């Protein structure tokens, strides 16, 4: 497995050591508190009242945990994925990233605590 | 494995199909939006700015997902648990409950979508 | 998980540390060589030639690996079970037993090595 | 997971849908009854008395289940493998084969029924 944290102020995210391979089934659980600027904080689902101003992942809220698998596009994680299989032609290293607008991460705060593991398949 | 809805306005909480037995490893993932009152909603982590006024679980925030296993006291689930094991002498049916004050549930809204699986042991 | 030996000469069988509970998925791998008398040895499938002169388990061959879960009747194991769910309402510690006629086990030699683990469910 | 048959009378052996990847843990269970010629049938451990007259796998008996993983040599499976990891740098598609002398597979009858799954990491 992989266990670690994902800094909200870190625009490259965390490249993990989970290589997602065709047919792999994975589980992710994410927890904690983060902000894209305000003194208030939101968890891994992000802020459902905030509008999308050019976020790296449009299918999730600002301040939400999202991921890339290899050189795929962003994919929402939020609180987690349970026994999840990826779509066709998606494979490689799982990278985790705070969902925010490129260029704006400098005042972010907090982090998410995240566990990833491969399940039986 | 079990998947189902935990309604925030359900004071007795949602009984699952999971009997937790000694030695079991389980993984929970919970997602969704709920309110204990206001028009604003919060996820399974609850509202970190709201006071504890007699919550059924003092170890989580108001509006957090929690649970009981058989006769146990409430245990925080929040966003979930990864490859988790119960304390010795904790066993029985998992009930999943919105963390709120007893007798205040009638105004509550929305729900959490929750996965529970047992993992390899 | 559990790993140990099942002696061919033991009528009482070997109690393991696996408690089978309802809904449990289990895997068993059995290996090795044993005899109920003759100078030849057979593996954990037993002897396909030989008649059932009063075997503790009538649905496996003589010399095959079998099991009880709790105080159940015998259940065939043979070379192993792969992500197997009990068809019944059956619960308790798995005991492993070499299938043979009671009283005759004095002729027997050898043993199987056996692994059991609970899979994800 | 994959479930299928390896024909004893098939020299090329059966290619599976399982692609072994770095860090994969796999479980295999094999069962059934096959001969390499004689009228007696032996299970996936094979015949422990029959001598080795030029076998594709020298580390299992004639009549035993063995396998290649991509470009590796033959590796013994026999009755199975429990939460098993592959040797340094072994990867690719898993093929299951009846261990025998390359040229003689026409003599054979019967088959092994086989399940392969990946386990948790």
């Amino acid at each position: 497995a992989w266990k670690g944290e994902v800094l909200a102020n870190n625009e490259a995210g965390q490249v993990t050591s989970i290589i997602y391979n065709p047919g792999d089934v994975i589980t992710i659980v994410a927890a904690g508190w983060a902000s894209y600027g305000p003194t208030q904080k939101w968890g891994p689902q992000g802020d459902r009242e905030h509008p999308d101003q050019g976020l790296i992942c449009h299918d999730a809220f600002c301040g939400a945990l999202v991921m890339k698998i290899g050189n795929s596009g962003t994919i929402p994680v939020n609180t987690g994925l349970f026994r999840w299989v990826a779509p066709n032609n998606v494979q490689g290293a799982i990278t985790l990233i705070y969902n925010d607008v490129p260029g704006t991460y400098g005042n972010n705060s907090g982090s998410f605590s995240v566990n990833i593991g491969k399940d039986q398949s």
